[PDB]
């Protein structure tokens, strides 16, 4: 439509002059008051995917940090999307570092950022995941969309699994699923939870918090997950990149042994030098330069885990070439960020016809068909 399109040289014309962070709630705020535009195409049913028993109308959602308070879960999903991941929340609201803590180089189509874990809190952000989910029953065009939750600690807390109950209580009931992310570069602390030690830790301790929402209410499922799935969320946990061989196996270990339901390849990284706008800052690197770290990270722990556990994809994914690679590598879902910054809205559009396209001249009869062909 002209609608996309209008919007899409507003928001080229806000890459070139205007912060970051600014555009960024500046656009949040537009599509919190719905003036965004709509795909209402139906998607291929070709292209479907799953986690175990959570279905995805489309494998193409947007990542964590995008809209770390639900404040704009409609207008997102609606731009084409099968799925959002809100959060990283907390327990208790931050400020994050001091701005400018986001910087983008177009040329690359590159981010850095170092945020640090700004959000509204866990409290704040449930209502506002409620009142999306109210607003779910009346819309047709939120139907069958997931609504996953990021979830880690406040800063200065010393441990980090009694920040995630606290999360887990207040919000696992309004979840699909919930990501643990132990993949930060922006507090200090938080990824040396990465051990396997910790992790196993972790990992179990919010499993059993889900499993007790099960337990002490006594309602049935219906009326206790006011959720999409009308079920219990499932438990994924989103990975760093910046890991050396031994790590990623003793971790690819520990998913196995808890039987996780899903692991999110993957977080921002730290170790890219060759950006020249950035070599004067900190934080941790999105965007097509992360892409074939991402895929190779893919690889490795779909092999380490021997294909048992579910893989989500994220980094650097622009177009239905590079949502393929990640297919191809083990991914059964997609995740975008950088490309809806440096692309704008036509991205989900545009991405599911270049995949729907792609799975045809490669000969695919559908897309679950072509996950973890390497
Ligand atoms: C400004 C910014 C904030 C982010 N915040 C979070 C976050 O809070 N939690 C999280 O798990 N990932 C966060 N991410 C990482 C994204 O979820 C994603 O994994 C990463 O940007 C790679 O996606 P991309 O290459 O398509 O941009 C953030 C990324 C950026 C650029
Ligand atoms: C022009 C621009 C846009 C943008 N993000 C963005 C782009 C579009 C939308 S949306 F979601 F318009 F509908 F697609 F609101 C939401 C967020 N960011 N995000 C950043 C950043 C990297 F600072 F977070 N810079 C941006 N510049
Ligand atoms: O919000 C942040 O500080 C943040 C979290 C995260 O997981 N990755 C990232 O790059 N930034």
């Amino acid at each position: 439509n002209p609608e996309f399109f209008l919007y899409d040289i507003f928001l080229k014309f806000c890459l070139k002059y205007i912060d970051g962070e600014i555009c960024h709630d500046l656009f949040l705020l537009l599509g919190k008051y719905n003036i965004l535009p709509y795909d209402t195409s139906n998607d291929s049913i070709y292209a479907c995917t799953n986690i175990k028993h959570l279905d995805f109308i489309n494998p193409f959602g947007v990542a964590a940090g995008f809209d770390k308070n639900g404040v704009c879960i409609d207008s997102i999903l609606k731009l084409g999307f099968s799925f959002i991941e809100i959060g990283t929340i907390t327990p208790r609201g931050q400020t994050g570092n001091a701005k400018p803590r986001i910087f983008r180089d177009v040329e690359s189509r590159s981010i850095i950022n170092s945020c640090g874990f700004n959000n509204m809190g866990c409290d704040k952000v449930t209502e506002n995941l409620i009142l999306f989910r109210k607003r779910q029953e009346e819309d047709k065009l939120l139907s069958k969309h997931i609504v996953g939750v990021s979830i880690g600690k406040n800063k200065d807390t010393v441990n980090i699994v009694d920040d995630l109950k606290y999360c887990i209580n207040k919000i696992g009931r309004y979840a699909d699923y919930i990501a643990i992310n132990v993949s930060s570069p922006n507090t200090p602390g938080l990824r040396d939870n990465q051990e396997a030690g910790k992790l196993k830790n972790i990992i179990l301790s919010v499993k059993e918090e889900i499993d007790n929402l099960e337990k002490n209410n006594i309602m049935n499922d219906e009326f206790l997950w006011f959720n999409t799935t009308k079920k219990k969320p499932l438990v994924f946990v989103k990975l760093a990149p910046d890991l050396n061989q031994e790590q990623k196996k003793e971790i690819a270990d520990v998913l196995l042994e808890t039987n996780i339901d899903g692991m999110i390849i993957s977080n921002t990284t730290t170790q890219i030098n060759d950006i020249k706008s950035f070599e004067n800052k900190k934080g941790g690197v999105s965007g097509a330069k992360l892409k074939d770290i991402s895929t190779k990270f893919i690889c490795e722990m779909y092999n380490y885990t021997n294909k048992q556990i579910p893989i989500i994809a994220s980094g650097g994914i622009f177009s239905g070439l590079d949502a393929l690679e990640k297919i191809e590598a083990g991914a059964s879902v997609c995740q975008l960020y950088s490309c809806l910054v440096f692309n704008g809205m036509k991205s989900a559009v545009q991405i599911k016809r270049e995949l729907n396209h792609l799975l045809y001249q490669r000969g695919y009869y559908n897309l679950k068909e072509a996950i973890g062909r390497k």
